DNA sequence: ATTATGACGCT
DNA sequence: AGCGTCATA
């Protein structure tokens, strides 16, 4: 009872940027705005690979991963936008400098984990006990709260959908003690009140808008994120834990979508998260690992916690490329003209990322696939990143693979190159 | 013939 | 270290 942690210390925000790479594309392009659009690399194959739909776009039934030319076929008047193509590659560095910009402004609310080129943890702990000792203890207004949706309300004893989020609100607000600095409840509010400040900020300073989750820890926040997409933001309570997980899919929450998530659900024979509850943590550890079971045992009933990392700027800077099919390299002059134009497009960013940040990377990882390799990845060898020079990074990745050419004739390259990775990794201050 | 990334766990 | 898992546009 009284000794039962509840996992109610912190308040943690995830922040995702709706349809990112459309609306980056949008931005630019205002006839691409309030449009069912896509965002496609390369074009060749089968009008080239979607990697982002605007909401216009989905209502179509027009996926990620789906071909352009297969998505025309459900929307006929979809709009597509390219990702630029430089040294023979996709080169993703807009929406690399979109993220920076959000995050920047995220940046001047609280610490920040970057999660993705699209999204970010914020722990907003200290900021919601410094709004909380401003307010002076007087009640938080719906007016603060204009697009939050606190999940599991409206309940008990209006058929349109803001009619319902409003209701949601006031049942919410009308039961807060606003009267206790050390409410859980009341912390979220509080939470929460400051996301909207943060998406407002974002939009105004961007053009781009964002949805968000406010809960205790990071699973729910994103959780709670995906709840009601696009531009509004969820909380997610301690106390609506049972009731969310108690028909909630194993596999949606975050790590649990792969194998792990799968094993869970075979070995116990359940299927949603709520069904955990009924296991011991020794049970749970037994089947999935001392780590994992831990985590499974305390994150089935709300509980985690993973901190939100002070770390705002990516860890590692990777160039990779896929030859997939005929395009399959087979000569050494294929195999050399490709790492350097890797090792070119690296050199650019690094050396970006050297003056915006004061670091340097010190290590060089190279990494192939082979053709019939089901995995990703064949091969992966380090070396030593000591200049940023392409042509000696290319040169140095060459010398790392060169063994891996099976081939008797040193001028074709067998079995065929599907995949080369160049990352630059280990950073040091500078 | 989704592709281009990027973090973290295991041994 | 090299490999695998899981994740996101
Ligand atoms: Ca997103
Ligand atoms: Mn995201
Ligand atoms: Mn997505």
């Amino acid at each position: 009872g009284p000794h039962m942690a509840t996992g109610q210390d912190r308040v943690v925000a995830l922040v995702d940027m709706d349809c990112f790479f459309v609306q980056v594309e949008q931005r630019q392009n205002p006839h691409l705005r309030n449009k069912p659009c896509a965002v496609v690399q390369y074009k060749s194959w089968k009008g080239g690979g979607i990697i982002a739909v605007s909401y216009e776009a989905r209502a179509f039934g027009v996926t990620r991963s789906m071909w352009a030319d297969d998505a025309k076929k459900l929307c006929p008047d979809l709009l597509l936008a390219q990702v630029r193509e430089s040294r023979g590659k996709a080169n993703l560095t807009k929406y690399r400098e979109a993220s920076v910009e959000v995050m920047e402004i995220m940046s001047r609310f609280a610490v920040i984990e970057r999660a993705s080129i699209d999204e970010a943890y914020v722990d907003l702990t200290s900021a919601v006990q410094e709004r909380l000792q401003k307010l002076q203890g007087q009640p938080i207004s719906a007016d603060l709260l204009p697009s939050t949706y606190i999940e599991g309300l409206p309940q008990g004893p209006t058929v349109q959908k803001e009619g319902m989020r409003k209701q949601g609100l006031f049942q919410w607000l009308d039961s807060l003690q606003i009267d206790n600095l050390t409410s859980p409840d009341l912390q979220l509010t509080v939470g929460a009140v400051i996301v909207e400040e943060m998406r407002a900020a974002i939009e105004r300073e961007t053009g781009f808008q964002c949805s968000a989750g406010i809960s205790h820890n990071k699973v729910l926040a994103k959780l709670a994120c995906g709840l009601n997409k696009p531009n509004r933001q969820t909380l997610v309570s301690h106390g609506s834990v049972p009731q969310l997980f108690s028909q909630m899919p194993i596999r949606k929450i975050r790590s649990l979508g792969g194998k792990l998530g799968a094993s869970v659900i075979e070995i116990l024979g359940i299927e949603y998260m709520g069904e955990l509850t009924q296991f011991t943590e020794s049970q749970l550890q037994s089947h999935f690992g001392e780590k994992n079971g831990s985590w499974l045992y305390a994150m089935c009933r709300g509980i985690e916690h993973d901190p939100v990392k002070p770390r705002q700027l990516p860890k590692t800077i990777g160039c990779s490329k896929n030859f997939p099919g005929k395009t399959a390299l087979a000569t050494r002059e294929q195999v050399q003209w490709w790492l350097l134009q890797l090792a070119q497009e690296l050199e650019e960013r690094l050396t970006k990322d050297r003056n915006d940040n004061d670091r340097v990377a010190t290590q060089l990882v190279v990494s192939i696939r082979v053709q019939g390799d089901k995995r990703l990845s064949s091969l992966r060898r380090c070396c030593a990143l000591t200049r940023y020079d392409a042509h000696k990074m290319s040169h140095d990745a060459f010398t790392v693979i060169k063994n891996c050419n099976t081939s008797g004739i040193q001028t074709e390259w067998s079995p065929p190159l599907t995949m080369l990775f160049l990352c630059a990794t280990k950073f040091s201050a500078s």
